[PDB]
C-alpha cells in the first residue's frame, strides 16, 4: 500500500523560465519504506528529495524543478522526459547513513518487493 502520484507532471507558461511541479509518495503500510527518484534528463530537472524514507502513515512531497529552456519553447512538441520512482522496504536502522548510501544494499536484498512507477512529463502552452 505505497501510493505514488501523479502519472504526468505538467509544466506550463514560459518554458523558458524555471517552474516546480510536485510528485508524492504516501506510505499507507505498517512498515517504513525508502524511495529513490531517477531522472532521464538530469540537465533539465532538479529533484528534491531524490531519496528518502517514508514512515508508516506519512506522505513525502517531491519537488521536481524544471530548470527551463531559455531557448525556444517549440511549437507542437512532445516532451519525452520521464521519472522513475522506486520504492523498497526499509526495515533496518540507517545508522546515520543517507538513503543513497544504503540503497544498493536495499535493492539487492528486496528487489522482489519493489513497487515502481514511471512518471511522464508534458509541456503545456500556454
Amino acid at each position: 500500500a505505497v501510493e505514488i502520484s501523479p502519472d504526468v507532471l505538467v509544466y506550463k507558461s514560459p518554458l523558458t523560465e524555471q517552474s516546480t511541479e510536485y510528485a508524492s509518495i504516501s506510505n499507507n503500510s505498517d512498515q517504513t519504506i525508502a524511495f529513490k527518484v531517477k531522472t532521464t534528463a538530469p540537465k533539465f530537472y532538479c529533484v528534491r528529495p531524490n531519496a528518502a524514507v517514508v514512515a508508516p502513515g506519512e506522505t513525502i512531497q517531491v519537488q521536481v524543478i524544471f530548470l527551463g529552456l531559455t531557448e525556444e519553447p517549440a511549437a507542437d512538441f512532445k516532451c519525452r522526459d520521464k521519472f522513475m520512482v522506486i520504492t523498497l522496504p526499509s526495515p533496518y536502522d540507517l545508522n546515520g547513513k543517507a538513503v543513497a548510501d544504503v540503497w544498493s544494499d536495499l535493492e539487492a536484498e528486496f528487489k522482489q518487493q519493489a513497487i515502481s512507477k514511471k512518471i511522464k512529463v508534458k509541456y503545456l502552452i500556454s
